[PDB]
């Protein structure tokens, strides 16, 4: 695979990296091309980025898999592909830098797997979500099964899949899958003031929120709590924090 | 669809309060195949009310030494999930057996052979009796429940030296390493594990379900959990009338001798 630059639109807005998917005529489906590229993105992202939103040229975020580069696949090459997924939706779960999806019309099969992999995301009206595959017999194998019950619980992931039951925005917005609706206005725009806005933020609050909060939240409560005192006694007691504290202590 | 029991693999015999069940192809070292687990999953399934102990136990030289290689059945992806499945059916019937199960090892126990005994509760195992996943040799992982169970005993780090390797550990090794909780150095597996059974024979009902199914879950439960489970299943174990029978012939024999 050689990661294929043309299928995304790369700039940077101060310091917001923005990442928008570029194959509008596929309603930007993730080809291996798109998903190495991106994987590139996200790779020694430089220092004056504090933010990255990912969002959609055209209509659409993303309609997932790329049926015409539909591949054929035996179960060793199939378990080989998938991995080669999770480790590109690895470079954005575990960002150095908090990821914003914009989403907006399709965000369906690994379209929606890709939104789940970031850690914020903002739902225009005219988004939608659903995981179409089960009725082509086709497991997950973007992440979902892992990513979406923690945002939506099993039992409404397990229905979506079984019935290929469909969410609007609105509907989306209650159950989990954003935290964030625009009713009327632009995902995008939004994203990019939140993008503004976390980029304010000191390097270690990112750090203990995107990495040390979702797996104090897993543990055991005992290990959770003993690993919270930790993480807080170590963002408390750095430089910036006393930086922080003191400007607004000082008026 | 189901496989059909072949009953004719086996040897079931009632001793006292034991089932004794023992896997009966010799001519192939007692090599495991279909019908010999569906009559296995049989031999576990509503077991009598008499009964208060199983051992299972090799005709010949050997336990068993695992797959019958004469026997692949050619498999795609799903089948084989579906093979995995229906043989781990019939272990979680000496899993959670409702009484204790004990396997007297000699000679080979290697493969599904350690899989099956990684099942039983305890083992005793004969000077023979020697262990080993020769599978990894063939390019496959095991299928029967050892990644599970066999770490638990023997820990990952040696599991996985097995399988890359395909080292083999003898009777007094695995007495130490954990593939057994005995060793009979001379005479029998059958016979020590014959008196094991006739001992748990002896327990309240309800110590055989705290031991064999709350036991395990509870240690492996986060601890606060683990012990507040203890806490509950401990008051309904002593609370119990068996129990309190037991108590009261205890004191009552102090109170004879004095």
């Amino acid at each position: 695979t050689i990661a294929d630059p043309s299928t995304l639109v790369v700039d940077t807005v101060g310091p917001v990296l923005t990442i928008g998917l570029n194959r509008p005529k596929k309603r930007n489906a993730l080809n291996d091309g798109l998903m190495a590229a991106l994987k590139d993105c996200l790779t020694d992202i430089p220092d004056q980025i504090r933010a990255v939103v990912i969002h959609g040229i055209g209509d659409h975020f993303s309609a997932g898999l790329d049926l015409s580069e539909l591949r054929e696949r035996d179960a060793t090459e199939g378990l080989v592909h998938s991995q080669t997924w999770h480790r590109v939706f690895d470079k954005i779960q575990y960002c150095r830098v908090p990821v914003i999806a914009a989403l907006k019309g399709a965000v369906i099969g690994g379209g929606l797997e890709l939104a789940c992999a970031a850690h914020i995301r903002v739902a225009e009206a005219s988004a939608y979500y659903a995981l179409p595959e089960g009725s082509r017999g086709i497991f997950v194998g973007g992440g979902g099964s892992v990513r979406l019950p923690r945002l939506i619980g099993v039992a409404r992931m397990a229905d979506m899949m079984l019935t290929g039951r469909v969410y609007s925005a609105a509907e989306g917005v209650v159950h989990g899958f954003s935290q964030y609706l625009i009713e009327n206005g632009s995902a995008y725009d939004k994203a990019l003031e939140l993008g503004n806005r976390v980029a304010q933020n000191a390097p270690l609050t990112n750090f203990a929120v995107l990495q040390a909060l979702p797996m104090i939240a897993e543990a055991n409560p005992q290990t959770g709590l003993l690993m919270e005192s930790l993480m807080a006694t170590v963002a408390q007691s750095d430089q910036e924090a006393k930086t922080r504290i003191r400007a607004f202590l000082d008026h």
